[PDB]
């Protein structure tokens, strides 16, 4: 227990610092955030008359709510989990419920928002690095935690030497680095059978140059299961040289 909770206090729920291998101190080299930030400015369309809302009366699980027909359709089930008709190889854009809707803060498109809910904990594993796992079952389709850090222009992140830590939100295209500025999700390891699958999210606002980007369970995971996701074609068609996946799946693309 090298740090009771890396997000003092910021999450729902506390995220302990473990180190059953060496006896380095728990990774303090970086700010951690709960939410993206900017370090410059940053033109996020937030005026409320732009956004597209629904006027459901009932708690938007009907056919007709139209925040659900953006998303193709709501995916979120009683208990705020994906729906096994859910494209996990090719995730739909998710158009959670706002402050523009009629309905209630509690209608059932409404799961990223509502933060973190799994048990997680950071630790130090075999290869001296550092890795994300759960201390408790994780059910299919359950929103684990989001990609947070800086968010950055293309270019932007062109000119940064340690870029190990972005991600790509795909006109003009924007970053979130998480090297400088992040939250439990800049620990979380590559892996080519990944059990967290990212999908691109709007809540508050719905610049679609700015999706969030939310982690979901990809199948079932075991209390102290390691959490990962596949990185993908442009970090290994540059890391991919400098040394080859570890991950140790059978399916492995990239040793
Ligand atoms: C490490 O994996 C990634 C590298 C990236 C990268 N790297 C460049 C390489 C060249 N140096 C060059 C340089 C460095 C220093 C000084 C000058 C020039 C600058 C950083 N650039 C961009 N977007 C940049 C815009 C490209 N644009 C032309 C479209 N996205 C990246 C997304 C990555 O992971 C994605 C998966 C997530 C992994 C999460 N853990
Ligand atoms: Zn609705
Ligand atoms: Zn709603
Ligand atoms: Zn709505
Ligand atoms: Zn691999």
């Amino acid at each position: 227990i090298v740090s009771r909770d890396i997000a003092r206090g910021y999450e729902r729920i506390p995220i302990p610092c473990v180190n059953a291998v060496d006896s380095e101190p728990c990774p303090s080299n970086y700010k951690y955030v709960s939410q993206n930030c900017v370090t410059s400015p940053m033109n996020i369309d937030r005026n409320i008359t732009h956004l597209q809302y629904c006027v459901c009366i009932d708690d938007c699980s009907s056919s007709n709510c139209m925040c659900g027909q953006l998303s193709m359709r709501c995916w979120y089930d009683k208990d705020g989990r994906l729906l096994p008709e859910f494209n996990m190889a090719e995730p739909p854009l998710i158009f959670e419920c706002n402050h523009a809707c009629s309905c209630w803060r509690n209608c059932r498109n409404r799961v990223v928002q509502n933060g973190l809910r799994a048990r997680l904990q950071l630790y130090r594993t075999r290869d001296m690095g550092w890795g994300v796992r759960s201390l408790q079952d994780i059910p299919p389709g359950t929103f684990v935690c989001e990609y947070v850090g800086e968010l950055i222009s293309d270019s932007e992140a062109d000119v940064r030497e340690e870029d190990s830590y972005l991600f790509d939100l795909d006109g003009e295209v924007y970053c979130i680095d998480a090297r400088f500025y992040g939250n439990v999700s800049r620990f979380i390891n590559h892996h080519c059978e990944p059990n967290l699958v990212p999908v691109r999210v709007f809540m508050a606002h719905q610049d679609l140059r700015f999706p969030r980007i939310a982690f979901f369970s990809t199948r079932l995971i075991e209390a102290g299961e390691q959490l990962g996701f596949d990185y993908g074609e442009r970090f290994w068609d540059i890391k991919g040289k400098l040394f080859s996946c570890r991950c140790g799946s059978p399916k492995c693309r990239h040793s």
